[PDB]
């Protein structure tokens, strides 16, 4: 079996992306946010706190005929972010893009945190990380992809984010016209549970590349590209009067500026973050200060190759036995 559902940017700076997701039967669309950095699939459900539910999209185990509570099992979670959410757990048949899993682990909130409640567009997200991170206590479960993996024609996803755009997440095959070149794959390390590799080292612009190992994740619901400060200042050390900002929490630079590309190595090759992908846009309404899409990775202890880096590249995620991570120009 295979699965392509497109992802769409929930708004104009491609903060996120939302995949629709059916779930029950009869289906109750939801707009997920797929993470290669989590592995539980949680929603807004019925059982959400009303106060904490603000224009998404809710899940209603109760009208899906397909729905079992599990019964016992709860779950909590916290992200990098500062975000959390929780609550208790139902399986259910859950479709992305034509690929259903029955028996998929519907974590159901009832409680989350203001930046979820205040994202209308994102109605759940999709982990797409190793289920060894899945927090349903106290049987943990399988992530959306290790459910379908059997059933797939190959046991792969790949994410193909668009810039400004929709994109596209495959579920068990490999697009071969949805990129250039050659895909490179490269060892993932699965320790920490996530998409982890090493990129072979980084140029900024037009500048010579700099062969150096850096350790991160492939983090689809991470918006930007967070590695090692000497990493981060050589880039913004190339964009005039850009300036790291405590009061703002990273790197701004001025809306005026024109961004360098960043280039970041996969084994031998290459993928180019052209500089406008790099743009977040003014940290407040009319502010002519911009916020970077490259940020230190200093305050959390893992580099994060999240949208800004990915959407540059597609991106094969091969669940095979020994789970390794495809890049490729598009």
């Amino acid at each position: 079996s295979t699965g392509s559902a497109t992802t769409t940017p929930i708004d104009s700076l491609d903060d996120a992306y939302i995949t629709p997701v059916q779930i029950g039967t009869p289906a109750q669309t939801l707009n997920l946010d797929f993470d290669t950095g989590s592995s539980d699939l949680w929603v807004f459900s019925s059982e959400t706190t009303a106060s904490e539910v603000d224009g998404q999209t809710i899940y209603t185990p109760s009208k899906s005929t397909t729905a079992k509570l599990l019964s016992g099992a709860t779950w909590s979670i916290s992200y990098g972010d500062g975000s959390s959410s929780s609550g208790d757990v139902y399986t259910d048949t859950v479709s992305v893009g034509g690929l259903t899993v029955t028996g998929q682990a519907v974590e159901s909130a009832k409680k989350v945190s203001s930046s979820f409640t205040e994202d209308s567009t994102i109605d759940g997200l999709l982990g797409l990380a190793f289920s060894t991170l899945n927090t349903v206590s106290p049987t943990q479960q399988k992530t959306f992809f290790d459910n379908a993996k059997a059933s797939l024609d190959s046991p792969v996803f790949t994410a193909d984010l668009g810039y400004h755009a929709p994109g596209t997440y495959n579920f068990g095959f490999i697009d071969t016209t949805a990129y250039t070149g050659s895909i490179t794959y490269t060892a993932v390390s699965t320790k920490q549970g996530f998409w982890e590799w090493t990129s072979t080292g980084y140029a900024v612009g037009s500048g010579t590349f700099k062969s150096t190992s850096i350790d991160g994740i492939a983090d689809t619901g991470t918006t930007l590209l967070y590695l090692p400060a000497t990493v981060v200042s050589a880039y913004w050390a190339q964009v005039s009067g850009a300036k790291s900002s405590s009061s703002v929490g990273g790197y701004v630079f001025p809306c005026s500026a024109t961004l360098p590309s960043f280039t970041f190595g996969v084994g031998s090759a290459r993928i180019v973050i052209p500089g406008d992908y790099i743009d977040f846009g003014p940290i407040s309404t009319g502010s002519s200060s911009c916020f970077g899409g490259i940020q230190s990775s200093a305050g959390i202890g893992i580099n994060i190759f999240g949208d800004v880096a990915l959407k540059a590249a597609f991106v094969v995620f091969n669940g095979a036995t020994t789970p390794t991570l495809g890049f490729a120009s598009k």
